[PDB]
């Protein structure tokens, strides 16, 4: 795949977000990229996903690289497994990963190149 | 157009004693999760496996 | 109480959330507004609340 035949792949998505009722503030627990009909074989040929995101004490930070997941979209057991980045895994010091601040996540491709594919600036 | 996928063979009507039947269950396609909404408008093409398409139900 | 001592009554509020997890939204409950050492007489002067909000549907009324 080009490099903008793997941007567009990972164009819709879907925050996995984790509610606490007292500052009720909507941590971020994942990302799910959405199977279409035409990025399956975009979204298979990509692990790893680097990304930086600010934490909720000690903000924008990396959070290092790590492979990715295929979990079932939307948690629908009947829709297909996708590419998911599961955040709570990353090297975040037990932290939460901090709704609509800043967050970047890099997707690395098995030449070690790397594309921004998402931006929740 | 929300994309082609194998059928199922479910139980008619979910009846433990009907036989198997074509399913097709539009949960499974490329929907994005959203609700494929009743009277309005539908269309399933049967695909043979001489890759020819008909239409075999409209709910227009 | 002034239109200055109203106003500043009000400075400190918590929203009560709803969070929806699926599209996770947190539509709006209510509004608490806080007590504190020095607002009782503002707060207690104060009914009614006229609102206007942005419905899901339909929005900013």
């Amino acid at each position: 795949p080009t490099d903008q035949e793997i941007m567009d792949a990972h164009k819709i998505y879907f925050a996995d977000l984790n509610f606490n009722p007292s500052t009720g503030n909507t941590y971020i627990n994942g990302m799910y990229f959405a199977p279409t009909q035409t990025n399956k074989e975009a979204l298979d040929y990509i692990q790893k996903y680097r990304v930086e995101a600010t934490l909720q004490y000690s903000g924008f930070k990396d959070i290092g690289t790590k492979d990715k997941e295929m979990r079932n979209y939307l948690g629908d057991p009947n829709q297909p497994k996708t590419n998911y980045v599961n955040l709570r895994s990353y090297f975040t010091g037990g932290e939460n990963i901090m709704t609509y601040k800043k967050l970047r996540i890099y997707a690395i491709t098995p030449d070690d190149r790397e594309l921004l594919v998402l931006s929740v600036d």
